[PDB]
């Protein structure tokens, strides 16, 4: 590895091969932060053998994220985690393809009916819950609050429901199936990322066979077919499944797949988002006010939906600090990179091409004024309007926010996300009280381990008290 013309600064770190493995996996944005230092916007490093051009500038994102698999891919990548975490492996088809698919079950009348069937699994999940449970106030961990709540909304939403006359006792085995699914589900993703990298214990492994095993059968084809009102996300999915000749039990394997990705965010997102408004009374004041004014003029008022700018501005804000995916590609021939400001850069089919927006545009304080601190209204104006002009380096900002990913491998639930996140939010502030047991803690540190899957995790759990409002 010697630097060839017109290709990146090249940094092989101190150990053989493994080079900056382990202060990577320790704590990515640390790491890429000190780098960025070192050698500015654009750097090629190794890890764990692996050389990896790091792209910093957000102003250059575009010249890469919209590249062709031919050039650049990220479906080697993808279907190595679908294998080794998830243990799927499916016939080879097109992402291109299946994503567009998908993303059509998941947008115009077919999101109506799902934003319309959250509301109703959040509403009937969360007061289920809470009557069950009785009037007075009820401890719990704020994640383990938000996350439960989300996901078992969620899966009831794409995954379907005990009954579709819709009863009080099919309502109830909704309840206690979906807090099943949540609670062995979590066991999972807690060890995603030692999955990933291959470091679980013998004990680590005979629990996530175990939990794995579990879970195949909860969302096995079998189970699900006796399910009411399923989604066209998911009925449309186990068509293509079922056009590939995957077996049932290959199928269930990529629906557990499936949960995760498309559960696997929204719980952590809100959790944040409601711990920040929690820690800032002026923030909350604001979402509030403004949903009471709404409410004030079981379906939900299309205004907290399409009209409520200053929750906009909340949940990118909240985004902006706590969402860090990788944006990676395989780099298949040897390709020339244009930045924007002149320079071109030279990459080397075989390398590993990493974006991480988290670092840059995300927490970059010539970008955002201290970016560091949740400021709840960071994307609004003075008159309370959607902010959207961005600055670096003497230019306009395209992708100043990016938790959703970019290019072809971006988020193709985020509409759904957004409007179940919302609705959430909505049910916690205007029928419960929602309380910090300590009014003084502190905003817990991430799971380091954890940068790249998505929304980050914290390290532990912030102890809340909720009930429905009294009065
Ligand atoms: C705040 C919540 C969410 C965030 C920040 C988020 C973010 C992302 C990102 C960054 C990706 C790119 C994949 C990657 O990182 O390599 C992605 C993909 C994807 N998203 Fe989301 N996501 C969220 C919630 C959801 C929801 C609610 C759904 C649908 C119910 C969803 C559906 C999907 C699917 C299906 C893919 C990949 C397609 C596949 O492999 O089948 N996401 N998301």
């Amino acid at each position: 590895r010697t630097r060839r013309p017109g290709e990146p600064p090249l940094d092989l770190g101190s150990i053989p091969w493994l080079g900056y493995a382990l202060d990577f996996g320790k704590d990515a944005a640390s790491f890429l932060t000190r780098m960025k230092e070192k050698h500015g916007d654009i750097f090629t490093i190794l890890v764990g053998g692996r050389y990896v051009t790091v792209l910093l500038d957000p102003h250059s994102y575009d010249a890469v994220v919209w590249e062709p698999r031919t050039r650049l891919d990220f479906h080697a990548y993808a279907i190595f985690l679908m294998e080794r975490i998830f243990d799927v492996q499916l016939p080879h088809y097109s992402p291109s393809d299946e994503k567009a698919r998908m993303k059509l079950t998941l947008l115009h009348r077919e999101l109506q009916a799902l934003t319309e069937a959250m509301y109703t699994n959040l509403h009937a999940v969360l007061l289920g819950d809470a009557t069950e449970a009785g009037s007075g106030w009820h401890e719990m961990g704020l994640l383990d609050f938000s996350y439960s709540f989300l996901l078992r909304a969620g899966y009831l939403t794409l995954y379907g429901i005990e009954a579709l006359p819709r009863t009080h006792e099919s309502q109830a085995q909704d309840r206690v199936h979906s807090a099943d699914v949540f609670h062995t589900f979590r066991q999972l993703d807690r060890l995603l990322p030692k999955l990933a990298r291959g470091s679980l214990s013998v004990g680590d492994k005979d629990h996530m066979c175990s939990v794995k095993s579990r879970l195949w059968k909860l969302l096995s084809p079998a189970r699900l077919a006796r399910r009411a009102h399923r989604s066209k996300w998911l009925e449309s999915y186990l068509l293509h499944l079922e056009e590939m000749g995957v077996s049932e039990e290959m199928q269930a394997r990529a629906l557990v797949l499936q949960l995760w990705a498309t559960q696997g965010n929204m719980g952590p997102a809100a959790f944040w988002l409601l711990l920040f408004l929690l820690k800032n009374p002026e923030a909350l004041a604001a979402v509030r006010g403004e949903l009471e004014s709404i409410l004030w003029q079981t379906t939900l008022p299309q205004k907290v939906l399409d009209s409520t700018p200053v929750l906009d501005s909340v949940l990118s804000e909240s985004l902006r600090l706590t969402a860090a995916p990788f944006i990676t590609r395989e780099v298949v021939v040897d390709l020339a990179m244009p930045m924007a400001d002149g320079r071109e850069f030279n990459l080397r089919r075989g390398d590993r091409l990493l974006l991480f927006p988290f670092l840059s545009p995300q927490r970059d304080p010539e970008i955002y004024t201290d970016p560091e601190v949740f400021k709840y209204n960071r994307f609004l104006n003075p008159d309370g309007s959607e902010k959207k002009d961005f600055y670096k380096d003497g230019k306009r900002l395209k992708n100043y926010n990016m938790p959703w990913g970019a290019g072809h491998n971006h988020c193709l639930g985020r509409s759904y996300a957004v409007n179940s996140i919302k609705q959430f939010v909505f049910l916690v502030l205007v029928h419960l009280d929602l309380e910090l047991i300590n009014a003084d803690v502190e905003i817990p540190e991430f799971d380091l381990s954890r940068y790249g899957f998505g929304l980050m995790q914290p390290e532990h759990d912030v102890p809340v008290r909720y009930r429905i409002r009294p009065h």
